[PDB]
């Protein structure tokens, strides 16, 4: 299947590492909002944007004697305007593929002129 996540064109403004903000193209709080795939299966998030380069966080907050953890992810590739992040790639940054515990799944740009706007983003099962 192919789950589209977001289709349209969402402008980010984000011209350097100046503030504590950092500003997202897309967003998920997994404790907090229902799912719109899911994680547990084989998947692929694939962005469609210009503008900046992009990135994908995973990210787990601290909770008594667990880190934060930052899951960070330049793409696994980027073809065609498209960003491809894998599982696999996410699971290796987040430190294993058990997501229970997973509280921020982020899209962001990095600093950029322009800004980036992403147009569509979707999420593939593999297998």
């Amino acid at each position: 299947g192919d789950i589209v996540l977001f289709s349209g064109s969402k402008h980010v403004e984000f011209t350097d590492w100046g503030g504590t903000d950092w500003p997202s193209a897309y967003e998920l709080q997994p404790p907090y909002q229902t799912m719109p795939f899911d994680l547990n299966k084989n998947f692929e998030i694939k962005v469609d944007y210009s503008g900046a380069d992009i990135v994908l966080i995973f990210a787990r907050w601290e909770h008594g004697s667990k880190p934060q953890i930052w899951a960070q992810i330049s793409p696994y590739y980027v073809v065609d305007g498209t960003a491809v992040f894998t599982k696999e790639q996410i699971a290796k940054a987040y430190g294993s593929d058990d997501f229970s515990d997973l509280d921020y799944i982020g899209v962001k740009p990095l600093p950029s002129a322009d800004g980036m706007t992403v147009t569509k983003i979707v999420a593939s099962y593999t297998s």
